[PDB]
RNA sequence: AGUAAAUUAAGAAUAGAGAGCUUAAUUGAAUUGAGCAAUGAAGUACGCACACACCGCCCGUCACCCUCCUCAAAUUAAAUUAAACUU
């Protein structure tokens, strides 16, 4: 890296500058003041004050760019970002008023809720004991947590999907039917989890 | 980490000749542990009949030639003795 181990990962928040300065935790007001007498990392290409950036979606999108081709990628997302918004309308339109209720279009809101239905609780490592492979259950941290719900759904649509079809299709056919606990992605949920229960009495052989 | 990846340009050398090489630029990620059971290294302790240094040293059965010794059926071979007393 050309970042000296001192400098300091940027705060982005505009809110949080524009406090009052009573408003503040002692603890965060103690560590601004520290700050002005440190090195601040330059902020991110990405790295932005808007209200509509979501890092969840962001890193989503990073996990789909091609060598680097992030217009590609962000265009992708976009895509189906838009075609899951004309599928929940054209739903909600042809819908009675009590059924118009329950359905969500807020495409953001059907993304997050979705990801969170294929994250899975413990995963599992491979162990080669004695000259042979077994896999032990293990706990997930909350980032292996998440990067599997995410890198599972990025895997069902590049492979598992017709040659004519595109992944602004195939994705929100995916985050709606995993946003209902219906796609095969939450199905390798399931899958992970009822392994685990198989190789319950093999976590002993964990080290780490 | 401006890394990987992808995409460009130029250069060396040639008369010409690389999908090779050198260099410059562009776009631009994911991930880094509740680590040491193992593998390797380092440190400490201990062991060593190894020092060609464990790809070490090393012990028995088995296999030819040669040296010495022992036992043993028998056979024969030479060797080796000592006196006893009567009249
Ligand atoms: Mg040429």
């Amino acid at each position: 890296s050309r970042y000296a181990p001192e400098f300091r990962e940027p705060l982005i928040d505009k809110e949080y500058y524009r406090k009052p300065v009573a408003e503040l935790t002692e603890e965060e007001k103690y560590d601004q003041e520290l700050k002005k007498t440190q090195f601040i990392k330059a902020a991110a290409a990405t790295e932005t004050s808007s209200v509509f950036a979501d890092p969840v979606i962001s890193k989503f999108t990073n996990m789909m760019m091609k060598g680097g081709n992030k217009v590609l990628a962000r265009s992708l997302m976009a895509q189906t970002l838009e075609a899951v918004k004309r599928k929940q309308f054209e739903k909600y339109r042809a819908a009675s008023a009590e059924e118009q209720a329950t359905i969500e279009r807020n495409p953001y809101r059907i993304f997050h809720e979705a990801l969170k239905n294929c994250e899975p609780v413990i995963g599992l490592v491979p162990i080669l004991k004695g000259g042979h492979f077994y896999q032990v259950p293990v706990p997930l941290a909350d980032r292996r947590r998440r990067f599997l719900a995410m890198k599972w759904m990025i895997t069902e649509c590049r492979e598992n999907k017709p040659r004519r079809t595109l992944m602004p299709e195939k994705l929100s056919h995916e985050l709606l039917e995993a946003f209902h606990n219906r796609g095969p992605v939450i199905k390798r949920k399931h899958n992970m989890h009822k392994m685990a229960e198989a190789n319950r009495a093999l976590a002993h052989y964990r080290w780490w």
